[PDB]
């Protein structure tokens, strides 16, 4: 394998984002000119906050990801005080950004982008890994406009966690548990948000949001594409074992077979050219 890389091999640039225990900075490797998104974490802050298991799990899960719709971990290293993860750089940023720019997606884009996510989850769940905090802010877009799902610091590899309020599944609020269906629930929310322009469960604070979630309290606007609406209702189901896509419902075949995906060719999605937004 190559020599361990170090800080001096890069020319760090702008900050792409900040997390609670980390900072992601765009860096260009001097010897190759390649751009990487480097996640930086302070060893002391992690130990003081008892996050070692979390950072470790994050690195282990990312090291197993080998698919075009997911972030790729190219390398890691550390100096006396910090940990460095070398990640693939998704130049176009958050999907949420596009959602806001154009308000909402027409049908061709909703279908294309939902298909990529479904295809990514099928690959993720096939390795027995669950994200647990899937959302438009975590789904990035590469230079070609294909998705790049990242942020695995909250993943579970087949109850100690609750992601973003608006995307939390009901089982998480009434059992502290979570599984593949939790991601499918988040998927439903995301599909609803692509078509409507906003997530299904909204309210003044988290308590009120959690309240609507457990009572399955949301509704579709008049325009909502019929087939997408049907898919969403089969995803936003209170009983986790009744969601289209889960093992009890027989997996991904039935989900990918949904009428909404009728015209979709699942086989080579990352080869296809994305519809313009
Ligand atoms: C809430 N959105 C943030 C957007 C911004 O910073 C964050 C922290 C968040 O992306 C999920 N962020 C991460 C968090 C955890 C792991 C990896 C990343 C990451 C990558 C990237 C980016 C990024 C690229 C372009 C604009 C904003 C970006 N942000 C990130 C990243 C990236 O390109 N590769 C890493 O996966």
């Amino acid at each position: 394998q190559p020599r361990k890389k170090r800080p001096e091999d890069f020319k760090f640039g702008k900050i792409l984002g900040e997390g609670s225990f980390s900072t992601v900075v765009l860096a260009r490797e001097l010897a190759t000119s390649r751009e990487y998104a480097i996640k930086i974490l302070e060893k002391r802050h992690i130990i003081k906050e008892n996050k070692v298991p979390y950072v470790t799990r994050e690195r282990d899960v990312m090291s197993r990801l080998d698919h075009p719709f997911f972030v790729k971990l190219y390398f890691t290293f550390q100096d006396d005080e910090k940990l460095y993860f070398g990640l693939s750089y998704a130049k176009n940023g958050e999907l949420l950004k596009y959602i806001r720019k154009i308000g909402s997606f027409d049908e061709t884009c909703t279908r294309f982008y939902t298909a990529e996510i479904v295809s990514a989850l099928e690959y993720l769940h096939g390795k027995g890994i669950i994200h647990r905090d899937l959302k438009p802010e975590n789904i990035l877009l590469n230079e070609d406009m294909h998705i790049q799902i990242t942020d695995f610091g909250t993943a579970k590899v087949l109850n100690s966690f609750v992601g973003t309020a608006q995307y939390v599944s009901p089982e998480l609020l009434t059992e502290k548990s979570a599984c593949k269906s939790s991601d499918l629930w988040a998927l439903g929310c995301i599909i609803y948000q692509l078509v409507a322009g906003l997530p299904p469960f909204r309210a003044g604070n988290e308590y009120l949001i959690f309240q609507k979630i457990i009572k399955l309290e949301y509704d579709f606007p008049e325009k909502f594409f019929p087939k997408a609406r049907d898919l969403v209702e089969k995803l936003l189901v209170l009983d986790a074992t009744k969601r289209l896509g889960c093992e009890e419902m027989e997996g991904y075949g039935p989900l990918k077979a949904h009428p909404f995906f009728e015209s979709v060719t699942w086989e080579n999605l990352h080869q296809q050219t994305p519809p313009k937004l």
